């Protein structure tokens, strides 16, 4: 529910809360202030609390003394089911049982704060349609709040009272949080004495902009990005789709990371049929993990079957001493057979930021089925964080786009890194956003969080860090600004 995630809590605070309001098996998750980017899973057992690090360095969440995951939500779901798997001192097992809910509404899409009554009516006027709503703090009766809704023709305002940390609309139920209050009236709408029904359909969109004003939006978010990224993160519980196929005993060894699996509904099916990969539709894409030694034949079968002619590799084979992907292509001028798949490395050309490999791909025994597959291999991604300038990624992407565009009836573009969710998500999203622009010019509407959220519903946790989030904005602004 993401209720168990507390965006504005301290470690000490976390300990008090679990100790007073919680019980054994209670837990919560919070950003770690012991060096940002991290997160902590705070859990109570034996009348005491332990804090457990989870790292995200761009590729995944790594629970210490636990598995690797695509989202915190998937992490929590996994340990709230599979009991005995979450171990403490490499021995003691901790049980996640009782999510300790957060009454802090800052990460809701519908929540603003700071905002005036009039600036509310303007945005609900400019941007809103039937059902759109927001909550803001009352300025006139401070400590209270106001819910404003459009019936798109009309803006209605409802006072929300805070009475010793409980919320009400002046009668009826007193709720533990504004989220509960909101969720209650989204399903149990209010009626005006007059007959109009206040449907709370969708929160007001405060992220879609005209592309011509990304310079503006960025500087605003630059003193911002975090609240917005976190608002998106809070939406990940809506995205817990089934991932049964990757979880079969037969398929387990085909996954590089056990718990980072493809959604059943968008997975690439091989005509065994399993590969850890998904179709991403916004030009379509396939997002996949870096090959294992034992999935290389599957990888090429996939490329063949889908008629993909471009492949984008966003990782070095080894980074920070860790293997990310196995070399799955021939030396230059060599030919190899991968099961029934044959690939020749016809030529390589290095540029500053990447290497290009021209590969010929075919089924063994059927030379009529040959086609040129172009592999772009991004080599300059840094150890930590993201690149300083987006010019590299950009020229890389524009070059990829043009190769794709110059081949008739080309299939999806295959994008991968290691888990296939971090840089992989970041590249696809950037590419989707620029596509819109090359088509519709500069006078058009783009929406970063919503675009990521659309992609997240097709493969788990696409775009992993706030650092990748910020980078997307920088990348698009750059492209915009150099279009003049």
């Amino acid at each position: 529910s993401r209720r168990w995630f507390h965006p504005n809590i301290t470690g000490v605070e976390a300990e008090n809360l679990l100790l007073t309001r919680g019980v054994d098996g209670s837990f919560l998750a919070r950003p770690s202030k012991s060096n940002p980017g991290d997160f902590t899973l705070s859990v109570r057992r034996n009348g005491a609390v332990t804090h457990i690090k989870i790292q995200n360095t761009g590729d995944y969440y790594d629970l210490y003394g636990g598995e690797k995951f695509a989202t915190l939500a998937e992490l929590v779901q996994y340990y709230m089911e599979h009991h005995g798997q979450l171990k403490e001192k490499n021995g003691d097992v901790i049980e996640l049982k009782y999510p300790l809910n957060c009454a802090d509404p800052t990460s809701e899409r519908w929540f603003h704060g700071h905002l005036s009554g009039k600036e509310a009516e303007k945005l609900l006027t400019e941007k809103g349609k039937h059902g759109s709503f927001l909550v803001r703090e009352s300025q006139s009766h401070p400590g209270d709040f106001v819910l404003s809704v459009r019936t798109g023709s009309k803006v209605t305002h409802v006072m929300i009272r805070c009475q010793e940390l409980k919320y009400d609309v002046g009668g009826g139920e007193r709720f533990d949080s504004l989220t509960d209050l909101v969720e209650h009236y989204k399903k149990n709408p209010m009626v005006e004495t007059l007959g109009t029904v206040l449907q709370l359909k969708q929160p007001l969109n405060t992220t879609r902009i005209n592309a011509a004003e990304i310079e503006s939006r960025v500087r605003e978010l630059s003193k911002g990005f975090w609240e917005e990224f976190e608002t998106l993160q809070q939406q990940e519980c809506k995205l817990l789709y089934s991932r049964k196929e990757g979880q079969r005993q037969e398929n387990k060894n085909k996954n590089r990371y056990k718990n980072i699996l493809p959604f059943d509904h968008t997975r690439v099916v091989l005509h065994s049929d399993y590969i850890n990969a998904n179709i991403i539709m916004p030009k379509s894409y396939i997002a996949t993990q870096g090959c294992l030694q034992n999935t290389v034949n599957d990888f090429w079968r996939m490329v063949f079957q889908e008629n993909s002619r471009v492949i984008v590799m966003t990782t070095k084979e080894v980074e920070r001493g860790k293997s990310k992907c196995v070399k799955y292509w021939p030396d230059e001028y060599a030919l190899k057979e991968y099961g029934v798949m044959r690939v020749r490395n016809v030529k390589e050309s290095a540029a500053h930021d990447y290497t290009l490999r021209e590969l010929k791909l075919s089924k063994v025994g059927q030379g009529n089925t040959e086609r040129t597959v172009w592999q772009y291999h991004f080599r300059t991604w840094p150890d930590h964080g993201v690149p300083s300038d987006p010019g590299g990624v950009l020229d890389f992407l524009e070059e990829v786009h043009h190769k794709q565009e110059s081949i008739m009836d080309a299939g999806p573009v295959v994008v991968h890194c290691s888990a296939g969710i971090g840089r992989t998500g970041m590249f696809i999203v950037i590419d989707i956003l620029i596509d819109i622009i090359r088509e519709k010019g500069v006078d058009c509407d783009i929406d970063v969080p919503k675009t990521i959220q659309m992609v997240r519903s097709q493969r788990s946790g696409m775009v992993q860090t706030e650092a990748q989030y910020r980078f997307i904005y920088m990348a698009v602004q750059h492209y915009i600004e150099t279009l003049q």
